[PDB]
């Protein structure tokens, strides 16, 4: 029965901020990748694919690879364009 | 190199995290869902609500400009998810 409105959306609250928790932590590992390479751009096509294969095989309730890929496309874009700005500032 | 090896496999561990963390948050849509079958999903009121309240937190990079980017395809995500889930039912 706990399942009233209230605490369904205090669960999802609890997971938005871990959920941006751990994506503020993703920047500041992306920061440190940006500064020790210094490529031109910061696309590496390869490695994230190879990160979507590698989340795909892992065993999910309802992710698959349409959602995954949605995900990350955006997860990505956010991590590319932050990972540039630094670089054009720091420099 | 060395030090990116290492980088890169924390990405991974984090990775491996914010996509459970994903999981469950489908799950909990899922039973709004089923608790909410005679009204609309798209509840702008409550987006904007979770963005605002996400906006006041304290972060190293984040800001409302990342967020927005971020949880405009959390929140498309998890509506889709929630209309395909409906559409399973009776
Ligand atoms: O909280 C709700 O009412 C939900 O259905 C969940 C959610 C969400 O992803 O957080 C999903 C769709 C609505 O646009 C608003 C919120």
């Amino acid at each position: 029965l706990d399942s009233l409105l209230e605490n369904l959306r205090a669960e999802i609250d609890a997971l938005d901020n871990e959920l941006s928790d751990l994506l503020d932590k993703r920047l500041e590992i992306a920061l440190k990748i940006a500064l020790i390479k210094q490529e031109s751009p910061i696309y590496c096509p390869k490695r994230e694919q190879e990160i979507l294969k590698r989340l795909s095989q892992r065993d999910f309730k309802h992710l698959n690879g349409e959602i995954l890929t949605g995900f990350y496309t955006e997860v990505f874009k956010i991590s590319r364009k932050f990972q540039e700005n630094a670089l054009k500032e720091l420099k």
